[PDB]
């Protein structure tokens, strides 16, 4: 038993709620929250915009220390830094950016890192400014994720969309 709540569920592990992670976050402070980054960890919009913003900008500071030591993450890569006031850690995965003219397959890659921790909780990956079908990304996810994931989607129209479409 986790303290996440309203969440429906999809399958045996996946949950999803039309929320803000940010907020989901301060209420549950869970073990993993997972930020939809780049490779360069320069946190600017979306949900990693946000998520910084929420660490009033320390998340950033410990991100530009990584990369000055540890050089750019792959695309569908990740890593774990702190998670600051919102979570014991944060899982920073980099899903493609089909805006960027980034690689879609690289979706299940991306997902193949949350198997790493038993329980997260996550946005929908490449969702959003990342420009790839959410659709697509849930049935990825579903299909890729075996530990526990709750799911925050921020966009109600998307999250209703999300539900009223799943398989
Ligand atoms: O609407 C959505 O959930 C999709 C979109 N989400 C957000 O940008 C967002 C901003 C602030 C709080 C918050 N909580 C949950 N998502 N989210 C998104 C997802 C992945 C991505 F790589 C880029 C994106 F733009």
């Amino acid at each position: 038993v986790n303290s996440f709540s309203g969440y429906l569920k999809l399958t045996d592990n996946v949950y999803i709620k039309n929320a803000d992670i940010v907020e989901e976050a301060k209420k549950v402070k869970p073990t993993v929250v997972v930020n939809a980054a780049n490779v360069y960890l320069k946190h600017g919009g979306g949900v990693a915009g946000a998520l910084n913003k929420a660490t009033n900008n320390a998340m950033q500071v410990e991100s530009d220390d990584y990369i000055a030591t540890n050089g750019p993450l792959k695309v569908g890569g990740s890593c774990v830094l702190s998670g600051h006031n919102l979570a014991k850690h944060c899982l920073h995965v980099v899903g493609p950016n089909v805006n960027k003219g980034e690689d879609i397959q690289l979706l299940k890659s991306a997902y193949e890192n949350f198997n790493q921790h038993e329980v997260l909780l996550a946005p929908l990956l490449s969702a959003g400014i990342f420009g790839a079908d959410p659709i697509h990304s849930l049935r990825v996810c579903v299909d890729t994720v075996r530990t526990n994931v709750y799911l925050a989607v921020f966009d109600k129209n998307l999250y209703d969309k999300l539900v009223s479409s799943f398989l």
